[PDB]
């Protein structure tokens, strides 16, 4: 139930086809450890690998790297004072949490030579036996932490501050977001219950209401970022460009401002496949839209030839088995988008990220809200140009076996069926089935024979993969595009996504106790390129839900009313983005006084570490003496009434002057 | 043609009905500017005044002083380092400018004595004889910069800068504004004139293009102010906030960051007044509006009676007459404005003046363009409306003296009219009337015999008028709104102001000359709160620029055509503002370069002012130590392979044993 002290876990994997030069490479490994002064440990794992151990046995070179690294922060204006103990006497100020220092060996075993490391990345390197490092597991925490989730209702600061100082700061930021998501979404779920009761089906007020609502929650989430980040000692970390092990260069330039020649590459060859995008995104449009279109047309072909025998629940048969295809076509398609953004070769790891964001949004974004698009705004406009498929399909099926009435509540319907079988197939896919498969893998299944268990787990844990923090951000954020520009079609989305995230923050926590290794702690300012994703969804909201509001309520659909309400909702949300913007701008959160109070104070301290009438013909003395010693009549001006007195008596006779004039 | 050293002037009229009280003031004014080091100086000023004049005769306490500031700008995240210096060497490293010499002897006369000055703001304190004080003009650079800016064709960075070094911060941006708005009006005159020679009246391509150039001199304009305000080294002053000395108060509460109790005002006061300019809105909106609608009655009543005997010109009379009468209008109407702010009671000056600037741009605003709103949104697409004043004037003028046809390039002849008379309006009150003004004066127009001339200049210089910078940042924000928002009216409306432009660059460089006062010099880090202002004139123009293109190329209206043309022109401008966003945030200008590096190689410099298996088993041997003093199984599993070259060869026999099985 307890570890062994061990901080990281190295696997290297010794295959027998290069069995000697990968011995040289351990050797080599292990040797390039014990130079930055980790204590090395081998033990066997299975299937050919040696899952070596290290940690610091060294706790002064331990809080000299430690130190080291806060210089560092402070130099890029990360902390707000320098450490101000080059001896140990700072970490008793400030303690070092098992986040950051699982960080900073991470680095010390990542960071090259010229970093003060040893960098073992896998495949620059020669190490391309290093299959994985990851640090370990507590599972007496893990218990706790997810017996103290499953209990409450609501989570305190504290509880996403206990995953802070465990899991880093982007898992924290992650569930700091599924919190205040999940707070937030009672509102549009309260107000979306009582327009499926009073308001009837496609309700305007609906409409900019969660256009409201998306505005406060995104700029409300926007402040409350900033503030954890000074909360948590990260804000600023952007600025901090990491580089990237395995970006490849031609030479190595002028220094940009540090004083180092950094490696450049040229970025015309980045461009030349940048543009590899636009054809795969023209190229994934047309075959999933010509994928929807086909199921679409299928399903009313079914509905109109059928009449509906058995139920009209038969009749999105296929719109239900698109949706549950939707994640093994998803699959292959953020793996090519991967592929894709790893060829384009990014210098840091910041811009390679957001690049994967981009391209992962997007595609996600096509297979998550085409067939709603098709469905709301070309079946419900004008739906005749679907009857070559009809046709079609009659053709077909009339040699097979040997009117059209297109409602206008139909998207209700299909927004239902779209939200309980993704909730339903989201579900299975995310937990149950990993539950199963880790069930069936425990029936399925020397060393000193005290250290069995530990060896046991640690051979174990490395079979599962490293938790990425960007799908539990993705899925959260298409559950918001599907509130905020879908939402009018089922009021009822706010409230089954609301039980839903209460199920998902405890699901997503579990997710990360068992199902995958402990994730390396990195350290980030903000949940960074999806508030773009975030913003654009919201506008494109307020565009969207009152199009099909109007749509759907519908008489023929009169165009100069269909323009008039997709300008007022959108004019509206940009005056209420305004009027949000300029309230948050007043409300004067206390983090901000308190970075900036620190800073005024020690700078005060810095300040603090660093008659008159006498001086005055004193030095008009000295400018007379230098007139005797020679220009002249600015000096007889000024020496006419030299001391104060004098123009005192002066300016009162004066006075009277002007009184007898 | 030189001044005698002086750097301030104080006027301190003492009336005959007040002259006991008046020179009781003067001898504790003359006492408290002998306090703070600053040579006096008593001579006579005309209508019973005594103008004081002072200078720093001791160099160490000015250099004292101009360290303290510098400090007090080092604390506030101003300057990039500190002085260094506290003893003088650190302006020998830096010069004093003209303009901060002259600033800091203004703090020394302003700030209280809590600052380190003697306070003797007028209507505050009991200095109500204090009427003015006043830096004084060179004229040998004056007549020079005058020579040397009519004489170039274009202006260099270097005249912006020998502005800067002599009229303090805000002049010279507002100096480089209009140079940087009269290079780029090149742009819209040229393409304004193609259009006018091509593509006809009302083309639409010339409203996306005037849209387009909108957003990038905007946003130009946006990148270039933050580079010359590193270059000056005044980026960030607006996050200094300077206490207004005519701000009252209730209490003095706790401290926000410095530990200093600051003086507070109850926010309902305000806001009480703050709601006192909404009915003032709306009255002036009405009154301007009903005069606004009379004029064009009365214009289009009088072409339609007497047919145009004299000449079409002759029936937009009331039309220039109206232009005419606006400067005299609007003078009341920020009278009635800038009461109204200064009696809303504002505790910084930033705030204060940002106000002011709000409500004087709400009523410029209203005055400039609601006939030209009243021609186009009005007259043009439903004048029927107006034919109760048409049969009105008609039964008046019938009584007196004892068919429509609403043509729609009227708005092209009304936009002709009001920026020609408009031009000749504003060149007429800005420079001519005070010319013959000053030459009237000149013709109606003791002592020492030697200083009788510049006691004459002083004298005649107390009587101009404190050049303030608000109003010419008015007067080219206003013109920018006409051509963002009506030059599809009339697409030589940018090459007359691109004229106009060039010859207001001299003409507002000649109003600071001879017809002001030098303005007492001050910092910005931009040009504030008018950035807001181009950027609503310039997304208001968007929208505006197309509904006109469409309503006078109108067949009926179509309205389907109407919201289809303000949809997609505002989205173009949306789009093209992240376009030019997201490019100008890649071209790197140097001052964040310079600024960053400096930040850097000064922090590095702080950074540098601050075997390994011996190490390892040495600690390995101590923690032993422990053990054998003594918890017990995760220090058996690390003191099992100790010593580095035993993990190697334990390794080694691990991966025989590996490939034994
Ligand atoms: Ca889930
Ligand atoms: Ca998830
Ligand atoms: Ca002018
Ligand atoms: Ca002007």
């Amino acid at each position: 139930e307890s570890n062994f002290g061990v901080d990281f876990v190295i696997h290297y994997k010794v295959p027998a086809a290069e069995r000697d030069e990968a011995e040289a490479g351990f050797v080599q490994l292990i040797r390039a450890l014990t130079t930055v002064g980790l204590a090395t440990e081998v033990r066997h794992g299975e299937n050919e690998s040696l899952l070596v151990f290290v940690k610091v046995a060294s706790p002064d070179l331990f809080a000299k790297q430690v130190y080291r690294a806060r210089l560092g922060d402070w130099l890029h204006g990360v902390r707000v004072s320098a450490p101000h103990n080059d001896i140990a006497q700072a970490l008793q100020d400030e303690p070092v949490v098992e986040a950051e220092r699982l960080r900073l060996i991470y680095l010390m075993i990542t960071k090259p030579h010229n970093e003060g490391g040893a960098g073992v990345t896998p495949t620059n390197a020669k190490w391309k036996h290093v299959e994985s490092i990851f640090p370990l597991h507590s599972h007496s925490f893990n218990k706790e932490w997810i017996k103290k989730w499953s209990s409450k209702y609501t989570l305190e600061q504290t509880d996403i501050d206990n995953i802070r100082d465990k899991f880093g700061e982007s898992v924290a930021f992650y569930f700091a977001f599924l919190r205040s998501y999940f707070r937030f979404l009672v509102i549009p779920s309260a107000f979306g219950f009582g327009a499926w009761l009073l308001l009837g089906q496609f309700s305007y007020l609906y409409a900019l209401l969660c256009g409201l609502w998306s505005v406060v929650f995104f700029e409300y989430w926007k402040k409350q970022e900033v503030d954890l980040a000074v909360q948590w000692g990260v804000r600023g970390v952007s600025s901090i460009q990491q580089s990237r092990p395995e970006f490849e260069w031609e030479h190595e330039a002028e220094d940009p401002i540090t004083g180092e020649p950094v490696k450049v590459y040229p970025p015309m060859k980045r461009v030349k496949t940048q543009l590899l995008q636009i054809p795969f995104a023209l190229a994934c449009v047309v075959a999933l839209g010509a994928l929807i279109v086909t199921c679409n047309s299928l399903e009313v072909f079914i509905n109109e030839v059928y009449s509906g025998p058995g139920k009209q629940y038969l009749g999105f048969l296929p719109t239900i088995f698109l949706v549950i295809g939707t994640p093994t076509i998803s699959g292959v398609l953020m793996g090519a988008a991967e592929k894709l953004n790893a060829m384009e070769n990014y210098a840091t790891v910041d811009a390679h990220d957001a690049a994967l964001i981009q391209k992962q949004f997007v595609l996600n974004f096509m297979t998550s809200y085409m067939a709603l698009f098709f469905t709301a705004f070309v079946y419900i406009p004008f739906g005749h140009i679907l009857h070559p498929f009809l046709n079609f399909w009659r053709a077909t099926a009339q040699t097979l076996t040997f009117e059209f009435q297109i409602n206008p509540a139909r998207i209700s319907n299909q927004m239902f069926y779209f939200t309980v079988t993704a909730q339903i197939v989201n579900f299975a896919t995310e937990v149950v089935v990993p539950y199963i498969k880790q069930q069936a893998f425990q029936k399925a299944k020397e060393d000193h024979e005290e250290e069995a268990e530990f060896l046991q787990r640690v051979r174990e844990e490395c079979t599962l993969e490293e938790y990425d923090v960007s799908g539990d951000y993705r899925e959260m954020v298409m559950q918001f595009g599907y509130v905020a520009m879908f939402s009018v079609a089922w009021p009822l989305a706010a409230c089954c996504f609301l039980v839903n995230n209460w199920v998902e923050l405890r699901s997503d926590a579990l997710k990360i106790a068992i199902s995958s290794r402990r994730p390396i702690p990195w350290r980030t300012d903000s949940i960074g390129p999806w508030l773009t994703a975030l913003s654009f969804l919201s506008w494109l909201g307020s565009i969207t839900s009152s199009a099909i509001v109007y749509l759907c309520s519908n008489s023929p659909l009169k165009a100069w009313g269909l323009l008039l309400s997709i300008l007022f909702a959108e004019h509206f949300y940009l005056v209420v983005q305004l009027a949000v913007r300029f309230v948050l701008s007043k409300l004067d959160s206390p983090g901000l006084q308190k970075e900036r109070k620190e800073r005024f104070q020690t700078k005060k301290r810095l300040l603090q570490e660093n008659e008159h009438s006498e001086k005055i013909t004193r030095e008009a003395l000295e400018e007379e003496a230098r007139q005797a010693s020679i220009g002249t009549p600015e000096e007889m001006f000024w020496q006419r009434q030299r001391g104060m007195q004098e123009t005192i008596e002066i300016g009162r006779r004066m006075i009277e002057q002007q009184l007898a004039a």
